[PDB]
């Protein structure tokens, strides 16, 4: 039958090609003997290259009734997982007669089920044997043992990750190709009487292994602790309910929502009876309390849980997974269980293998493979040269195989980590802890930097801007002063200022525990203002700098549904501040007395709602003083008559004081900034204007569905401005119709899904590049937008408060989370200080780390090539450097200079340039290759100079042991040492991205120490340093000549690195198109932006 099934996964990003290969063959025993007798074929090579393994142990089977199946994805990486066996599952609707021995796999927490009649694998779990039937069956629960029959087919609500043991992570990390080559090199060094440097590399590699092991373990702990939850639910069945843990029920079980201990909803469940009040802060990003009505039979019979999205009417009938309950206001039947739920499908995308778009740690190993390919040729040449001189076979093998180790240094990736580690230490010093170090270098190449106006660049709680008085004496509203003006104007029954100030702490339930109120944050902020808050008794503490006393009685609560609250209580005199009313300007101005209206009740409300502020109405009910008595009880509807408003109280999301400076710094540093939020567009645009994300006096355009239908694959968008409307945009080109002023386009969240689902790719890319404000965006839409940014070559980073939207933090290149160090989960970075000032710190230290990591890579490659040249110039006479000269070079000239060249802070000012991030492009390889060439030239000239001296001691070809005391060994030792120290000097970064070498001490001091030591060894070595290091007597004028060669090499290398090799790189770039004129593609966002600014805006 059919063998290979090529289907895309439900999420567009991931694709796979499931291929059902056979179990094994009789040849498995032949496989075992022939690949484990050597010990380095099966467990090493066929784990690194699975393609061949599966082409040996297996042939093919169309019939998917085998023991294990291999999985192929779009990134050419294959894993192997077996087939799980279950005895009995009779209904066909479970996968959708009788079915036996179901075949199933779980690949990256995707459950694939094989259906026998159709002979195919499916991942859709929408129907999943619903059997709801009618309401009376739904309330009956689920009798019998069928819960177990509905358990093994779908598992529990637990969404815990695959907790790999230490023995599995150990063989996953320690068994890399490199860490095998390092074991080979250490074995060679131990066999070649080279113990000290081998022990040093063993310690360094062990430290790297422990660091990576603890990093991965902490990452798994963070991922596991975030997604775990357990609670004792009360009901499974209608008959004999009893409290069981939430990791036990199956789809079809019914549980009481009104249980007192049920703080947050375990699994999504259709509401059978009663109403609920839920909080959706962490799914869909709305902290406003949401009502939930019980589901009806008609809505229950049309359930299609296959699609993650759904219509709006179904949303108000089933609960959400992992959402906090505001108050226990009810029983509900679960719809789905496990990773296939609303929160499950969003935690599954956080566990998929990342594409690893940062290719520096892959390009370094690719160039290491290239050096290994060169080292094979070097090994062959050394072998055939040593055959000519007829040396001992042990020494021939040792020298020829040691040349391979010299060319490919085992300490290159270990010294690629020291600069990153220093950057991590500096960041932890600056009170920002970063988990993944490898992302720090990615922070260098940040092109865009997203945000979130919930609590990141704005304060979390709502804040009061000012007040608006009724001004009954003069209908024109007075200017706001944000202070007390009670005695300034009379405006004498009551005063609007005193009445409003009494209202500010009247109609809300407030209480204290220690210093801070316990009430809802909407009402909490109001009392602090003017410093006349009364909580206990009646009177309060008034400031010294003649205000009437305070007092309140007959308190009530502000119902969000009816949006009204009235409190009557005498406070001063007999008819002053007696009735105080809180409400909303939506409907109560119609109820308000028309004489009180200053004819500004509507346009001011409209202007403040367009400005995104929150307006609440302050009113004074006109009731005579004759209604005061101790036993006073009046229903709300009796008091509610009248209620003319006497002012407006204004709320806003006041931005942090340093947000504007950070946004301006990022904009001036040629880094775009966007805002991704979940609240209404009216305040997101205002916050963007305040911060500087949208330029001042720049029009903001939103798309609307007016020109077409609503949704569902057929609509025509009209892009209209916020201020000064009827300035449309072309839906096909996104240009300002003149029927370069900054476009500042602000899409919404539902429209963004419309455009992603069905719109021209040019239109999507134009909006995506032009986008500045993204409001009403769920975290799923947040990560979709982040992936779209990565899809148009933006290397964007995310900067979000808390860890609710951690999917966007993990999907982005840099995931800075402004939360506590222990409260942060699934985020590469974590900042204790809650300002957004940490983004310049992260970007700046990332740029410094990127530059110093490229410098360390170039220095390590130069060290490898210099040693290869200085040993290949000596292998022509069966000689090499000494056992201690190699030690000195490898331990006191490359490791100290590397770890002290990687020790410098970043330049304080964020420059407008961007460091090079490609390890293959001509701006990196050409200076490195030219440095290799000039090092080879200087060493060759030193060798030629020493070969013509009268006191020359020629090397002697020896068989048993290679002689070291020859006059062309000392020259190639000292010239090599100078070419190491001065290359470390030259390749060190300077002003544009890191601290200047003059401004930092422990690099200049290290260079001075390692250069003075070598100079004293060259000029005046003691007697104990001759026989120890195997030097040879040299002329004093020749020592001066060696110093001159070192200085000339320093001059030429510095002039090349700064003034000449960049010109050579530009020359190769200019002559690139003479061979293949096709212009290498730039970033997609750069192309779209330049085309849009030039061609589409120069056709007026």
């Amino acid at each position: 039958g059919r063998s290979s099934q090529k289907m895309r996964l439900d999420n567009d990003d991931l694709t796979i090609a499931i291929s059902g290969f056979i179990t094994n063959r009789i040849g498995f025993a032949i496989y075992i003997v022939l690949c484990v007798l050597t010990g380095g074929i099966a467990w090493l090579f066929l784990r690194w290259y699975p393609k061949y393994y599966v082409k040996l142990v297996g042939c093919a089977t169309p019939f998917r009734d085998c023991q294990w199946v291999v999985i192929e994805d779009h990134f050419n990486k294959m894993t192997i997982l077996s087939i799980r066996v279950k005895p009995y599952n009779r209904p066909l609707s479970t996968v959708f007669p009788v079915l036996r021995e179901l075949r199933s796999i779980t690949y990256c927490y995707y459950k694939f089920y094989y259906h026998p009649v159709l002979d195919k694998f499916f991942c859709c779990n929408g129907w999943k044997d619903p059997q709801w039937n009618s309401m009376q069956n739904a309330r009956s629960g689920l009798h019998g043992d069928e819960k177990a029959h509905r358990e093994a087919v779908f598992g529990p609500n637990s969404i815990d990750v695959d907790e790999q043991s230490i023995l599995q992570l150990l063989v996953s990390e320690i068994l890399t190709p490199f860490y095998a080559f390092q074991v080979f090199s250490l074995i060679l060094w131990l066999c070649d009487e080279y113990y000290y440097y081998a022990a040093a590399i063993l310690l360094i590699s062990a430290g790297s292994i422990i660091t990576s092991l603890l990093e991965t373990k902490e990452t798994r702990r963070r991922l596991r602790e975030m997604s775990r939850f357990e609670c004792e639910v009360r009901v499974f069945r209608g008959g004999f309910w009893r409290t069981f843990p939430s990791s036990d029920l199956v789809p079809g079980d019914v549980y009481e929502v009104s249980d007192p201990s049920l703080t947050q909803i375990p699994a999504d469940s259709l509401l059978l009876t009663g109403d609920c009040i839920v909080n959706e802060s962490m799914l869909t990003g709305e902290s406003v309390a949401v009502s939930k009505t019980p589901a009806t039979n008609e809505t229950l019979a049309k359930l299609n849980p296959a699609a993650s999205t759904f219509s709006h009417d179904v949303d108000k009938h089933f609960l959400y997974c992992g959402t906090k309950l505001i108050r226990a206001r009810a029983v509900a039947l679960v719809v789905r269980t496990g990773f296939n739920t609303t929160r499950g499908a969003l935690v599954r995308s956080m566990l998929v293998p990342k594409p690893s778009k940062f290719k520096f740690y892959e390009d370094s190993f690719r160039y290491l493979k290239v050096m290994g390919c060169l080292a094979g040729l070097a090994f062959i040449v050394s072998l055939v040269n040593f055959i000519r001189l007829k040396l001992h076979w042990t020494l021939i093998l040792l020298r020829a195989l040691d040349l391979l180790t010299i060319v490919v240094p085992p300490a290159l990736p270990a010294t690629l980590t020291i600069g990153t580690s220093f950057a991590v230490q500096r960041l932890k010093g600056k009170k920002i802890f970063c988990t993944s170090p490898q992302r720090v270098n990615v922070g260098g190449k940040i092109d865009l930097m997203c945000f979130d106006k919930t609590g990141t660049l704005t304060e979390e709680g709502l804040d009061v801007l000012g007040i608006r008085v009724a001004s009954r004496v003069s209908n024109r509203f007075t200017e706001l002063l944000t202070n007390v003006d009670d005695l300034t104007w009379s405006c004498k029954p009551l005063d609007p200022y005193r009445a409003a100030l009494y209202v500010m702490a009247s109609c809300h339930s407030l209480r204290i525990v220690d210093g801070v109120a316990v009430g809802d944050p909407l009402e909490v902020k109001m009392f602090e203002f003017t410093g006349w808050s009364y909580e206990e008794g009646f009177i309060a503490g008034e400031v010294i700098s003649a205000p009437p006393a305070v007092g309140v009685l007959r308190a009530f609560d502000f119902n969000p549904l009816l949006r009204r609250s009235s409190v009557i209580a005498r406070v001063v005199g007999n008819s002053g501040g007696y009735a105080l009313v809180k409400g909303s300007p939506e409907c109560m101005p119609e109820i308000c007395r028309p004489e009180t209206l200053p004819s500004d009740f509507d346009e001011l409300l409209s202007y403040y709602t367009h400005a995104g502020y929150r307006v609440i109405a302050c009113a004074t009910k006109r009731i005579p003083k004759l209604n005061l008595v101790s036993v006073n009880r009046m229903t709300r509807d009796e008091v509610e008559s009248g209620l003319d408003f006497v002012g407006f109280i204004i709320f806003e999301n006041k931005l942090k004081p340093t947000t504007t400076s950070v946004i301006k710094e990022l904009l001036s540093s040629n880094i775009g900034t966007v805002m991704i939020t979940g609240d209404n567009i009216r305040t997101a645009v205002s916050v963007a204007r305040q911060c500087g994300i949208i330029e001042e006096h720049a029009h903001c355009y939103m798309p609307r569905f007016i020109e077409g239908n609503a949704d569902d694959c057929n609509a025509k968008l009209r892009w209209e401005s916020i201020n000064n409307p009827a300035l449309e945009l072309d839906p096909w080109t996104l240009l300002p119709m003149p029927v370069i002023r900054n476009y500042a386009i602000a899409v919404t969240g539902d429209v963004f899904r419309w455009i992603v689902d069905h719109a021209p790719t040019d239109v999507l890319h134009r909006m995506l590049v032009l986008g500045k404000v993204y409001a009403r965006m769920s975290p799923d839409e947040k990560q979709e937008l982040v992936k779209k940014f990565q899809s148009i070559d933006y290397s964007c980073g995310f900067c979000g408060d808390g860890a609710n939207d951690c999917a966007a933090l993990k999907a982005a290149d840099v995931g800075i989370s402004l939360s506590e160090a222990e409260a942060s989960v699934a985020a590469p970075f974590t900042s204790q200080i809650f300002d957004i000032r940490c983004v310049p710190e992260v970007i700046r230290e990332g740029r410094a780390s990127l530059v110093t990591s490229f410098s360390c890579f170039k220095y390590m490659s130069l060290y490898s090539f210099i040693q290869f040249t200085s040993v290949s110039f000596l292998y022509v006479s069966a000689s090499n450097l000494g056992d201690f000269q190699f030690l000195y070079i490898d331990l006191m000239l490359i490791l100290p200079i590397a770890v002290f060249m990687s020790w410098a802070g970043p330049h304080s000012k964020l420059c407008a340039k961007r460091p090079v991030s490609d390890l293959v492009s001509r701006k990196v390889l050409v200076p490195l290759l030219s440095h290799v060439f000039v090092c080879v030239m200087i060493q060759a000239l030193a060798w030629v100079a020493v070969r013509q001296q009268p006191w020359y001691i020629p090397p002697i070809v020896d068989t048993e042991k290679s002689n070291i005391e020859n006059s062309e060994n000392t020259t190639l030792f000292f010239a090599s040492c100078f070419e190491y120290i001065l290359s470390g000097v030259v390749l060190n970064a300077g002003r544009p991205f890191r601290q200047s070498p003059l401004e930092t001490w422990p690099f200049l001091s290290a260079v001075a120490v390692t250069l003075i030591a070598t100079l004293l060894m060259l000029l005046v070595p003691p007697y104990w340093l001759f026989e120890f290091m195997q030097l040879t007597w040299m002329s004093w004028t020749f020592k001066i000549t060696l110093i001159a060669f070192g200085f000339v090499y320093f001059l030429i290398a510095w002039t090349g690195e700064h003034y000449l090799f960049l010109w050579l790189a530009r020359f190769l770039g200019r002559m690139r198109q003479r061979l293949f004129k096709q212009p290498k593609q730039r970033k997609l966002y750069k192309i779209v932006k330049e085309k849009l600014v030039f061609e589409n805006l120069y056709f007026q």
